[PDB]
């Protein structure tokens, strides 16, 4: 079964496709893919992916985590950092999307999606879309306007899943 058939999945473009379950499973079959995690400035992995993740690796990415921030501090929004894939994936992409809650420029997803291309493979849910307030559609957009690899985004809802494919 290759991969993608174990998901209902629409592809968008050449480089976008838009899977229908838990971005964790569809990183699992590829492993030469960068899973995308949706993460907070201090990279406190306590819910949403962040916990999903940070649970699937047994605490170990929270654990990681820690000694990076304590070493260089938080990070920014629209920051990233590359960190280890604990056999989740090759790699796990910590992205800090702008929380629109708080009025962040929901225009640094640009910077956020952005790191993803310098990645043959990534695995990404919709950065900002949940609790930080941002619409998946509008993540979305800013995802489809810099993806310029293969990119295999991943949304847990039904009900986004079928507003995103029409
Ligand atoms: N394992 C997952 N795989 C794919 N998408 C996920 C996953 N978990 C959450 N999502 C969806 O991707 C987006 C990013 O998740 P985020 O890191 O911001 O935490 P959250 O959205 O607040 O968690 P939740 O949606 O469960 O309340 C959300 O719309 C969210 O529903």
């Amino acid at each position: 079964h290759m991969p993608l058939s174990n998901f209902e999945h629409k592809v968008i473009t050449e480089c976008v496709t838009i899977v229908l379950g838990d971005a964790i499973q569809v990183a699992k079959c590829y492993g030469e893919s960068v899973l995308v995690n949706a993460a907070n400035t201090h990279l406190k992995h306590g819910g949403g992916i962040a916990g999903a993740i940070n649970a699937a690796s047994k605490g170990a990415v929270q654990k990681e985590s820690d000694e990076y921030i304590l070493a260089k501090g938080p990070l920014q929004v629209g920051d990233s950092v590359l960190l280890q894939g604990h056999s989740l994936a090759k790699n796990i992409l910590h992205v800090v999307g702008p929380d629109a809650r708080a009025k962040q420029d929901v225009s640094l997803l640009s910077k956020c999606y952005k790191a993803m291309n310098a990645y043959p493979l990534v695995v990404t849910p919709l950065v900002s879309a949940g609790i930080f307030g941002v619409k998946p559609a509008v993540s979305f957009d800013y995802l489809i306007r810099e993806a310029k690899t293969r990119v295999l985004v991943v949304v847990n809802s039904q009900d986004v899943y079928k507003s995103l494919t029409i």
